[PDB]
């Protein structure tokens, strides 16, 4: 069972959705652009925090665990937002 650092996995997943979202961004009208932006910025914010945290070789098994869970939840939500715009 993988170390608390299958964040590396969540981290690289978050990056990719964030990239995808920044592209769906220009192609959207205001109302929808803002919906996406709200979840994108949140994911971007959390990702950056998670990156800082894992830089601290100390931290804790909990703070890391929260980071993973939160970053995951944000990433998950961005996914649904992306699907909600272009089911494709």
């Amino acid at each position: 069972d993988s170390v608390r650092e299958n964040l590396d996995k969540m981290i690289s997943e978050a990056e990719v959705l964030n990239d995808m979202a920044a592209r769906k961004l220009i192609t959207l009208d205001a109302e929808q652009q803002l919906e996406l932006m709200k979840s994108l910025v949140a994911t971007q914010s959390q990702l950056e925090a998670t990156k800082n945290l894992i830089g601290d070789p100390n931290a804790t098994v909990a703070d890391l665990q929260i980071a993973y869970t939160t970053l995951g939840n944000n990433t998950q939500a961005l996914g649904n937002e992306l699907i909600k715009l272009n089911p494709n």
